[PDB]
């Protein structure tokens, strides 16, 4: 018993992280293969960054200007291309420890863990939830761009998160391994902030699950609901509409608990209403929403990797 | 900016992570050099953890009894001991993987990861504190004995802690690396419970202070206090003294916010007495108490391993 926020195994990551410094900047690289994956403001001065043209200052770039390091081993460059947000450096050294890996888009509600990385070294791994409004609640200082966010299904790294910015309320921002941004935000320094963000209702709903597995039972209510009368209160409290697709994948753990998602709903739908009267669910006062079904039912039942 | 619960980078302990199996009883062990390190419990049947004779069980095993897996590979053990409540099985191969590595003894109100085992591998990593009642709030399932917990300082793995049972509250017992118990329990199933927990003040302090340094301040008051005064105040709420040492190690925060230990001892003070009228701080509606002064420097400067 016990829920923790648990993050993967980071291993297969740190084997994967290195520095890439241009000029007198520095962050971090993703190395898989024959392949080094940055942020591509690693080309820019911090007056670049105000404004910056990427393929101008990138043209003016060539291999030999692009210092990448493994632990104390340099990597020699062979060739470098952008991709949308990202640079790929080629080099000609494979990585060895390079795991079963795969680029993946996430989509907003969706969980993973990030390895904080600073000069190529891991610093500590966290677990995140891709916010409806395209953020992540992160933790990231300077030097922090080029860590990446990751899931892992037994032997395969999922990569889906590499870090770029920090937005306004101190919440972050990044790319896919494509390089493509998450949410309608750019990689130069200008005021931009993130719309207002919602409750991921279908996470809360597993979390609900995991305290009635881990036997706190307090707030289950007699009661059922439809799912249209759910949604119309969940929407006056600023949580996302709990779609049949979200009801199809809470059903291993409704069946596991013997209680109808519907019926859980109802509970939630008191929980939102009335609010928690001084209680706790799992020891915490406010309802969690950075769990997803998934999450839960691993944790309850210990998949391995 | 941004504040989360951070979990050292498992790297380095999923390498030393194995599966030993003695009869139809499996858990996790530790391989450091041509040593596996194990709780002594996986000796039993579930019979024989009623009320078990360890000594005697062990006398009836031979090496060849034991059977340990390391990934795909059987560890071909040559002699075994027991030390306390862990069983050492020496193997005749080093585990190339090893770090550097210590085992030490933490105090209460000290954190460390935890990384979450079963059959040998990796399931998720975690930060726990050692509580006041030498219990964690960890998350375990059966099998999970023998996952350990650990810090890292640059490349070095202090091993803290192994896992050995559950008590009521759904909270978690172990030992040291050496096999004695934090606390006042044994490896037995049979009724036993920790004693009242109390609140960490140092850590509470120590996370105030990671709220102001991320923009969270309206907490912050006018006033200063003494240190027996504050003491007074605390104990009445469950919280544990702050001592001078404490104050010391809270040295770095106060200096490099500007704010006087007990001038946050008063904050913290006024919390208490008046709650924290339906606000939060760094998103918790609850103090928390398992950041050390440590962790927040970390946390906030970026240090890497
Ligand atoms: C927060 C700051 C005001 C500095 C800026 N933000 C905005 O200008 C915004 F308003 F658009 F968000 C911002 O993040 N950057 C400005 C500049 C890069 C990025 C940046 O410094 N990236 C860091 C990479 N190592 C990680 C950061 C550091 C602090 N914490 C993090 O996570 C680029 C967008 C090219
Ligand atoms: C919780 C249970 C009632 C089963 C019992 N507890 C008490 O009898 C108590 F009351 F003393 F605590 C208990 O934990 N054990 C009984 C038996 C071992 C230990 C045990 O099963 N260890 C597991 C190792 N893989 C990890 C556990 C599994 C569930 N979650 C965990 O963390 C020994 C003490 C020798």
């Amino acid at each position: 018993s016990g829920f923790r926020k648990m993050a993967f195994p980071s291993g297969k990551v740190e084997g994967c992280m290195v520095q890439v410094t241009c000029g007198t900047t520095t962050l971090n690289g993703l190395w898989l293969d024959d392949v080094v994956y940055c942020p591509r403001h690693v080309i820019c001065t911090s007056e670049d960054m105000l404004n910056p043209n990427y393929e101008d200052l990138l043209i003016r770039k060539s291999n030999h200007n692009f210092l990448v390091q493994a632990g104390n081993v340099q990597l020699r460059v062979i060739g470098h291309s952008m991709q949308n947000c990202v640079l790929k450096l080629k080099v000609d050294t494979a990585n060895p420890k390079t795991p079963k890996y795969k680029f993946v888009r996430i989509q907003p509600g969706q969980t993973f863990s990030v390895l904080a990385c600073y000069n190529g070294s891991p610093s500590g791994v966290y677990q995140c939830a891709m916010r409806p409004n395209f953020t992540i609640k992160g933790s990231f200082l300077n030097g922090s761009c080029g860590s990446v966010g990751f899931n892992i299904d037994y032997d395969c790294v999922s990569f889906c998160y590499m870090h770029h910015m920090e937005l306004p309320t101190g919440v972050h921002a990044g790319t896919d391994l494509e390089g493509n941004f998450y949410g309608p935000f750019v990689d130069r320094q200008t005021a931009q902030a993130a719309g207002t963000d919602t409750t991921i209702t279908v996470n809360v709903l597993a979390w609900l699950y995991a305290a009635v597995i881990n036997g706190d039972r307090w707030f289950l209510n007699r009661f059922t609901t439809t799912l249209n009368d759910f949604n119309l209160v969940a929407m006056k409290y600023n949580y996302e509409p709990l779609t049949q697709d979200h009801v199809d994948i809470l059903g291993p753990l409704s069946a596991q608990t013997g209680i109808a998602v519907l019926d859980m709903c109802a509970s939630l739908k008191e929980l939102l209403q009335n609010g928690m009267n001084g209680r706790t669910i799992l020891g915490s006062a406010l309802l969690e929403d950075e769990f997803t079904p998934f999450d839960v039912v691993r944790q309850c039942s210990g998949v391995t990797f």
